[PDB]
This record gives C-alpha cells, sequence and structure tokens, in this order.
C-alpha cells in the first residue's frame, strides 16, 4: 500500500516523544499511515549510529513504537551510516545489524537506510573491494533487507537524492542506473523531486527518475521544511504537486517545520490532498478552521479571542518557500508603492498636487491599518489559552510585529546591528534581496 | 546584603523547572544568590495576573521554591499587573493580595510588583482619586508592602525604568520624583541604565539617578537579552559597568538569553565581576565551560563566542573577518602588486575553514542539551560563512571565468530572511 506521512528528518532539535505521541494522534485523525523516524540531530541515528540504546532510552522507544502500533500509524526506524561509516569492514556491518535487531526488538517492523549529504568517494580499502560509491551502498542495503527477512516496508535514500544532485543528469547517471539494478525489487527508493525543496513535482520528471530507478519513489517532501533559515515559517497549504503523482508514487512523506506546533496545516492539506480535484486555498481553509479551536482564552474564575482572520493573516505572512499568501505580498507592494512614491515631502520641487497627495495619504491609513492587524494578531495570540503552540512561534511572530511597527512609523515619517553579525556579512553579500518582488 | 544573579524577565518560551533547579545549582556553584521570577509570558505572571494558579501549577512552584531554598538561593516571585489593573477599585486590590498570598503559602517570602512597558495611562475612576500616574502605583506599592509585612526583599520596576525613558529627563521627572518621595524607604527600585539594553553603566549616571529616587537602585541588566532579535545570541563578557559601581548599587540581576544553555558565559562573567577584565573572565569562563561539553576544543568556543559576543560589539576573530571580508570585497576590482589580495583572501578562506569545523565538532559533541539551545545560530553563521567564502572564491575566479556569483535557479535559502527579510531590505538601516 501507499505510504503518506510524516518524516521527522530535520536538522536540530528533535521532537520529543510526548509530541510524537500527539502526532500519531493526528495522522490518526486525519486518516494519515507512516512515520518515518529520521532527525538529523538525534545522535543515534547519525553521529553516534554505532552506539545502542541504554536501558532508559529503550524503555523510551518501545513506549513510543508501541503509541504508533496504537495508532494504527506504522513507525519506519531510519539510520544514516553514511558519513564515516567502512562498507566493507564487516565489524561495522555487523554494528549496524546490532543496532537494528535491537530497534526490532522494541517491536520496530519497517527500517530505512539514509546516505543523504555525504562524501561521493569512499575511504581505500572501500574502492578496493566495490566498483563505486553506488555498489558499496546497495550491497549493504540488500545484504540488510536480507538479513532482517525482507520487512513489510524498508527503504533506501540515495545520495543522488533529487534532479539536480544527479551527475550529470537523471536520465544519464551511473549512479542511479546502479541502484536501479542492483537494489533489490521490494526495497523502496526515497526522493525529493527536481530540486532539495522543490516548488513544483512535475509528473514527467517522475515518469522520468522511475524509468532510470526501474520503480515508483517514494517522496520525502521538503516543501515545508524551515530547518535552513533562522527567520522562515511554513503554514502556508501544501502545493506544486498533481493529484496526478499519486498513481505514479509509491508514497509522500513530508519533512515539516522544525517547531511542532505550527505543523497542523502543512499535515492537515497534506491529508486533504491524499483524500481527493484538489485546491490549495480552499484546503488552507478546511485547515485553518479547524486549526482556530486549538486556540483557547484562558479559563478564569477572577476578573475585572484570535479569530480566523488573524490565523489567514499569519499564514500569509509565512506561507510557502517560493510564495507568499496574498495578504503579505498586498502589504509588500503597497509598501513599495508608498516609499516609491514619496513626494508629499515638505521639501518639495513639484509645488504640488491635490489629487496625487490625497491618493497617497488615502492609501497610508489604509496601510498603517494593515500594520494594526498584525499587532493585533500578535497580541491575541499572546493571551491564547494553549501556551504550547504560543511558544512554538513567539519569536517568529514578534520578529513581523516588531518590524511591522517600525514600517508603520517609517511610513508615519514620509508624511543598525539587527541580525548580528551574520546579518552584516550578509548585506555584503550582492545578492541580499535578489528574489525579492 | 547585596543581590546579585538572575531575572527570567524575558518574552517568548519561559525556562521549564529542572533548567531553574540546575540554574540554582550554578548560582550557588559561582556564589551568587537571587533569582527573580517574571517571564512575561507565563499567562498568571502578567496577562492573566488575577488568576490563582491551579493545583498543578501550584505543585510546581512548591517544588521550585524548596529548590531555591535548598539551594541558597532566595527567590522573589514578581507580578505585572500595569497593563488593564484599576488602582481604585479595592476589588483589584484585593484580587492582587489573594494573589501574592497564594504564592506566599507555597513558601515564598519575597516579591516585586513591575510597571515597565506600559502607557502612562489611568482609565477615569483613577484620574479622580490619583493626583498623577505615579502616584496610583506608589499607593498600591506601599499599600501591598505593608499588607505583607514589610517582607526581607521588595522590588518595584518603574515605568520609567530607564535614562531614555525619563520624561523630560531622568533629574527633571515628576513620575520619578513621586517614586523617590512616596516609595516606602524598605522597597527597592530597578533600574535598567540609560538605555534599556545599556551599552555603559557609567558612575555618574547611578549617582544622577540615586538623588532623584532617594536610594540605590537595583540593576536589571539586558546586556545579554536576546528576546528582541531571532538572529542575536551573546556569549561575550560582562563589560560597560565600573566594579565602582558595586557600592553604589543594591543588586544586579542580569536578564539573560532565552536559550538556558547559552548563559554560561554570561553569568560565570557576572560571578566574576561581583568579586575586573572583560577578556580574562571570558578566557575563565570558556575555559571551565569546555568541560561541560564531551571534539570541540577552546579555539573552537573563542571563535563561537566572537562571532555572537555582545550588543553593540563584535569580538576580536569576528570584527576581524568582517574587516577583512570588506576590504577583500573593495579592494576586487584588480582582478601590479596585488599578489596581496590573493594572499588575504587564501588567509581568508581558511578563517571560513574554522567556523566550518567549529560547527562540525559542535555537532558531534556529546552535551546535546547544549547543542540544541544553540543549533539555529550556528547552523546560521556556518551556512553565512560558507557563503561568504564562495563569493571571495567566486571573485578570485573573475581573471579567468565570466560567469554569474549564482549560476541558475536557487534553493530557497541562497535568500535569507522571508517576508520580514524584506520589509526589513526596503527600511534605510
Amino acid at each position: 500500500h501507499f505510504l503518506c506521512g510524516v518524516v521527522e528528518g530535520f536538522y536540530g532539535r528533535p521532537w520529543v516523544m510526548e509530541q510524537r505521541k500527539e502526532l500519531f494522534r493526528r495522522l490518526q485523525k486525519w486518516e494519515l499511515n507512516t512515520y518515518l523516524y529520521a532527525p538529523k540531530d538525534d545522535y543515534k541515528h547519525r553521529m553516534f549510529w554505532r552506539e545502542m540504546y541504554s536501558v532508559e532510552e529503550a524503555e523510551q522507544l518501545m513506549t513510543l513504537i508501541s503509541a504508533a502500533r496504537e495508532y494504527e500509524i506504522e513507525f519506519i526506524y531510519a539510520i544514516s551510516p553514511g558519513l564515516d561509516i567502512t562498507f566493507s569492514n564487516p565489524k561495522e556491518v555487523s554494528t549496524l545489524k546490532r543496532k537494528l535487531d535491537q530497534v526490532s526488538q522494541f517491536g520496530c517492523r519497517s527500517f530505512a537506510l539514509l546516505f543523504d549529504n555525504i562524501d561521493h568517494n569512499m575511504c581505500a580499502a572501500d574502492k578496493e573491494v566495490f566498483s563505486s560509491f553506488a555498489h558499496a551502498q546497495v550491497s549493504i542495503t540488500n545484504e540488510i533487507y536480507q538479513y532482517l527477512g525482507e520487512p513489510e516496508t524498508f527503504l533506501f535514500c540515495p545520495t543522488e537524492y533529487c534532479g539536480t544532485f544527479c551527475y550529470p543528469n537523471v536520465s544519464q547517471s551511473p549512479y542511479l542506473r546502479t541502484v536501479g539494478e542492483k537494489l533489490l525489487p521490494g526495497i523502496e527508493v526515497l526522493w525529493t523531486g527536481p530540486k532539495v525543496v522543490s516548488k513544483e513535482i512535475p509528473v514527467e520528471s517522475i515518469e522520468e527518475v522511475s524509468k532510470i530507478i526501474k520503480r515508483a519513489p517514494v517522496i520525502w517532501d521538503n516543501i515545508h521544511a524551515n530547518d535552513y533559515d533562522q527567520k522562515r515559517l511554513f503554514l502556508g497549504p501544501y502545493k506544486g504537486r498533481s493529484t496526478e503523482l499519486i498513481p505514479r508514487l509509491k508514497g509522500v512523506l513530508t519533512n515539516p517545520n522544525c517547531e511542532f506546533e505550527a505543523n497542523y496545516v502543512a499535515i492537515h492539506t497534506l491529508a486533504t490532498w491524499y483524500k481527493s480535484l484538489y485546491s490549495p486555498q480552499m484546503a488552507l481553509k478546511l485547515a485553518l478552521t479547524e486549526w482556530l479551536q486549538e486556540f483557547g482564552v484562558p479559563h478564569q474564575y477572577s476578573s475585572r479571542s484570535v479569530t480566523l482572520e488573524d490565523l489567514q493573516l499569519l499564514a500569509d505572512l509565512f506561507y510557502l518557500p517560493y510564495e507568499h499568501g496574498p495578504k503579505g505580498a498586498q502589504m509588500l507592494r503597497e509598501f513599495q508603492w508608498l516609499r516609491a512614491n514619496s513626494s508629499v515631502v515638505s521639501v518639495n520641487c513639484k509645488g504640488k498636487d491635490s489629487e496625487k497627495i490625497e491618493e497617497w495619504r488615502s492609501r497610508a491609513a489604509k496601510f498603517e491599518e494593515m500594520c494594526g492587524l498584525v499587532m493585533g494578531m500578535f497580541t491575541r495570540l499572546s493571551n491564547c489559552a494553549n501556551r504550547t503552540i504560543l511558544y512554538d512561534m513567539y519569536s517568529y511572530v514578534w520578529d513581523i510585529k516588531s518590524i511591522m511597527s517600525m514600517v508603520k512609523s517609517f511610513v508615519q515619517w514620509l508624511g543598525a546591528f539587527r541580525g548580528g553579525l551574520a546579518g552584516e556579512f550578509q548585506r555584503l553579500l550582492p545578492i541580499d534581496g535578489a528574489n525579492d518582488l
């Protein structure tokens, strides 16, 4: 069957077990079926992948893997040994087997080997044994498949895991030719689309890759991932992927925002898209409408609120990687126009103009009200009762509100170390606002 | 005696109780004595301050207040009712008293009333009873002082809490004149310096404020606060405050970084200063911190601290990379005695390598709690230096190539900041 769900596949602080249980609740609520465990910086997933879990760690994994079963979500355990492993040393191979067995005894029946972002060339001993980097990965992936008894679901993420990472192209890649041929027919292949973060995943691109790897891939979708930029959050709907892909694919797993509570939209809309033909804008409405209920006012026994419009504003400000939501783009166009047409100056060298200065002013007030809606959105969100949500999003909301606050001032006015060192180096690169509207 | 320690006084995710216990450990380890609880976004501290703590909330505060006593750290409970309180309605006043009693029964004997970020506002009904905003605040602050039995430590943070917030200046403020006169002698006054985030706290500025409020203030120090800027972290030493201030002050509480594990340097160096050379204090603190990791070297931490140093200053290795990159960009047009450009480019490209190395070893460390609290910030700097290294490379490879810097369709991280970033670029800052 078709895999649809979430991969916890991002860099940084991983999610905690209470959060993952709440995740399984939601995947079931929305009729998704899969979870792939692959947090890049849970140390025993990648950095110290040889190390067996301690007894108190094992108690938490088995408790987690059983919540997965309790909630009818399939649990796929991933391991990323590609960094420093010697493929031909059988102690390494045995260590990998030992590690998998251990998790299997916690009651896990599905697995994955990830070879994402790693040096293309092996050590000396390995070049001796294997003809290519591809051959080495397959050989151990197959061996491990078989050693585990050819389990229900088994995933392999290649080093050339998207269009732009294929040397020299997708169709003629010796690496992918080798995966297609030698990887055992029951092992599945993860693929992120044309790019690492794909704006669109066109059907023809999936036909093209499927030909060379001899099967339908499972999409690891980075569309809502935000690990690569401190300032970014993605609350927009699943988008750029035709429902026509579903027959051509073995699954879709989203790698979403690091901040757990910020993924309501990202996952609800994936679900909506799975069950459909699909309208991003309508899926967002469904998802925002449902999300609103999760934001209380606090209970009060002594005394002397977030709306749907607030959430719509918030999502349009923190939307998708290649697109702002309509209320965000509107405030942007309007502010550009105001700055451009600020010839309502006292030091005026066009005498004046009645009509053109009435328009500027009129549009400034209208804009100053839009800025108010941002401040209002922040105020009511900080007054909400679900603090877990407030905290997961606080810095992002504060930021936008403070900057809009300063933009409002600046427009009014028309009538320094910020970002820190990183900010200062950034301003000096001349591609700083190179994708701005 | 004299109050020195930490205020948990910032906006955002507050610290958790395990973190606060570990904090009390450290304050004692380093001979600090105080903690002020005032996280802006515990809902019952400020927004819904009338509300009593629930049973499960009360169980956690009692458990926390007793760890404070266990570790010989004084615990001061703050409350920020300034937003919507009616000062003249005695139900409001009673509600405030009810709330304080509740915390006292959790075993807490020290308190504070905060009136920080509030608009010089009275509702009517209040303007009827009280002649000014200042009069109204003191009247309830005094009443509450007395009602609690005039406790050991009691703090009052004024609305005019720093130089730039005093109308029209510090010396002639009717607001502060009124606080100085009518606030009872055993209540203390919190003050953040000339600014909200003070670069320096000069002695004369403290003499000046002490005169008008008729006592020595307790400094709420925002020097290492990072709640106001997503991209900023402060690992530099306590600085800009003369050791001559210590006799002129009733205390110093730092309001430090939101990310708990990032405050080792910020608090160790405060302690060192409480007994001064900033660069020697940093060395003491970085040397001690290195042990808590585990492979990460001292040179790695020195680089990291210099990259994320202080609000008005970068550390020497950071400022150096900056001046050198400015020079390279400025003098690129010559790509006769410009073997110096090339030479300086390679030398710079090696500096960028040390950043990548620092990040690599930090992600391989065994103290994951620390890694996570700082991960975003370290990734960011590494990615940006990585792109700076490229750009310098590209500048050099230009006598043999006329390719664009960005070649074709990019991944989103090439273009930083999102919508916030785009509005920022449109301001002149």
